[PDB]
């Protein structure tokens, strides 16, 4: 009975899950948190939290293992699967990891300098751990590669994107790419004759176009601070004003990125919160300025989806998905409220159902478009991909 | 036989026009260009162009008003209307110039440092040389004040906006309004129950989304470099792109605002014009990087007025407006083809009419949504304001 790891190697901590390969079911899941300071500390699935002064990515992933012996799950991982949140224009689908694909990572790595270089760490400790096992790379770009450079290019100068590599690459393809399959079963769709918009929100929250099984737009850009507004993310800001507000206040680019990234957003207009579930209950609370963070929260993601719409041929769904968009009955309501222009009818009872009812249609019969939540399984989307590798032949 | 002296000021010209009071039709029209330099030049309908040195805007409109003298117009001169770049949030509407005016302009004037001082100089000089005329103030901010919190809030900390009012603001106002009034006569629509999508496409461009009269939604932010890409300008870039250019090239925030102002764009991306003409000429003759910008230019209109129509209940109309809206049969075609989504049917022997055919239906029966061209008429809006507000007791 093999089993895949795998692995997210973020700057701050690493989380992984522990699949069953017959059954994709999770097995064990986890977390080391405060990653590289003084305290780090090894979760697992909720259970006792153990501790480890000051260790790097190569220990905690060994601490990790020390719990796979434990559990008799050490023999039993056959395949082990990296996420990596940037693949450039090189990787176009999941590979198996070799010295070539370590090049490559490293090559794309200046895209993203806080993301990759934690990637790569976690690469590099599962390699150490783990030698005999395949292992497999998957990318958060790789699904949008399909975009056409109308779609992706920027209006900046040609040597930007020729010498720079200066693009729209996106986010989130995985759990976009695992959504679009779920769609085509749930809603009976043919793949090859299809248009779907996802709505993947969360505290990172991003739109994606399916065309036809493949990405044709997204809202996300060369970096994650692209599109939607989001926890603390403020999304698409005029740059004249980032400008403008940098020669009033005497600041500078990398304090305006700090607070595009991590004071912006929902908390910065609340001033309250990061979290929906405390701005609704602030809202219902009477909180004006965490009224207004969720209407513009709902307001720019209607924007993008109808905008997204437009690189369709033909609308056929509309699909809510990540901890936001499983969750969320309000902003879900809202949303598909604030898009009636595209004939959109929800179904408030079927809308009302918690997330435990799962892969779910929320629209109602008379609509022009079907509506749906689709629990995003990033882990299992990840597993698959390595399981399908694991029938190759290196 | 009243006129009207309409003034559009700007930073390094001051564009002129003379309409008579009683049907609005142009009797005069010029520009003094090469403002404030060595060579400073007044150009008169493409007649004589004439010269002086090192002449301010206070002498420019002196030798504008000597032509009104030689033609014998100014004793007839009822009416002056200045074109104002931003009224932040103070004005919503045309007003009558008193010194209050004044010092609100002078309020808001910092939120656009280049338009605006050119605006109160024209003023100055107006007030100087026609003291004993009714002067009107007409703002390109003022049709968007409509717009709700949720559509013109950024995603920024909630002090930029309430201390430093940085928010939304949206331009090509004047346009987006007199095109709006146009479009209910020739769709005949019910003002009070449209939904209207304008696309003002010139060497600036912006969407707007008129809804019952009022504008919803506008694709311009706090400065003009929001939104759609341009001539010279970038459009909607991902600040993260933006900042990570500023640390691998060593540049700064006002050099990057030079590149996205003045370097981006439709210029940027083919490395050869900013004008349509010869881009459109350029892709006929094979050449890829203006096919590409051309594209790009297509994509991203198409993805705003279908994004501007979720802030509509209803759309009724698509109208294209402005130097490219008027008279680009092919960018027209391309952004109806690529709004499918939207049922829309072009009628192409009908797109193919030049613009000497004037306010015209582009779509066929079939179609879903009709799409219009309405020649942008902005002196006219202008003059109408003017008109309106001669008959108001001071
Ligand atoms: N309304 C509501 N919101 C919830 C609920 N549960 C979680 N959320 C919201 O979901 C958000 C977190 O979702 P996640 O998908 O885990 O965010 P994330 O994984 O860190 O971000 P991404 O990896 O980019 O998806 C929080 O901001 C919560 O407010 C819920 O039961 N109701
Ligand atoms: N294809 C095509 N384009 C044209 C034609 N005539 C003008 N244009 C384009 O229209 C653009 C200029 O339009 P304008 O409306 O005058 O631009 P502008 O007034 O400076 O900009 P705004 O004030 O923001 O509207 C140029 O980029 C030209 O390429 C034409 O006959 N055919």
């Amino acid at each position: 009975f093999p089993v895949v790891l795998v692995i997210n190697c973020g700057s701050s901590s690493i989380k992984f899950s522990v699949l069953d390969v017959a059954t994709c079911d999770v097995l064990m899941a986890g977390i080391a948190d405060g990653m590289n300071t003084e305290n780090a500390f090894l979760s697992i699935n909720g259970d006792k939290p153990i501790n480890l002064a000051h260790s790097n990515y190569e220990d905690a992933l060994k601490a990790i293992a020390f719990e796979l012996e434990k559990r008799d799950l050490t023999d039993s991982v056959a395949l082990i699967g990296h996420r990596i949140a940037h693949g450039g224009e090189l990787f176009t689908q999941s590979v198996i990891i070799t010295d070539e694909i370590i090049d490559n990572i490293r090559r794309v790595s200046p895209l993203a300098p806080l993301h990759n270089y934690a990637n790569l760490s976690g690469i590099d400790a599962a390699r150490h751990l783990f030698p005999a096992v395949r292992q497999v790379a998957v990318f958060d770009t790789s699904f949008h590669q399909t975009l056409a450079p109308e779609a992706y290019l920027y209006g900046l100068p040609w040597e930007y994107f020729s010498s720079l590599g200066v693009r729209r690459y996106g986010f989130h393809g995985t759990s976009h790419r695992y959504v679009s399959r779920r769609a085509y079963e749930l809603l009976d769709l043919d793949e090859k004759d299809s248009g779907l918009i996802v709505a993947h929100l969360g505290n990172g929250a991003s739109i994606c176009a399916v065309r036809n099984g493949q990405s044709v737009d997204t809202s996300m850009g060369m970096t994650p601070l692209e599109g939607l507004m989001m926890g603390t993310r403020s999304g698409d800001v005029d740059f004249g004003a980032m400008a403008w507000i940098a020669k009033e206040t005497g600041q500078t680019l990398s304090d305006l990125e700090r607070v595009v990234n991590k004071e912006s957003g929902l908390l910065g207009i609340s001033g309250l919160s990061s979290d929906l579930r405390v701005l609704e209950k602030a809202w219902h609370e009477g909180h004006e300025r965490a009224r207004l963070a969720i209407k513009t929260f709902v307001h720019r993601i209607a924007r993008h989806i109808a905008g997204h719409a437009a690189s369709l041929h033909r609308l056929d769904g509309i699909i809510f998905t990540g901890g936001i968009g499983e969750n969320s009955v309000l902003i879900r309501q809202l949303v598909i409220e604030h898009l009636g222009v595209l004939g959109l009818t929800l179904d408030v009872e079927m809308n009302k159902q918690p997330n435990s009812h799962g892969e779910r249609i929320i629209s109602a019969n008379p609509s022009q478009v079907i509506c749906a939540v689709i629990p995003t399984n990033e882990e299992k989307m990840i597993a698959l991909d390595a399981i399908h590798l694991g029938n190759v032949k290196a």
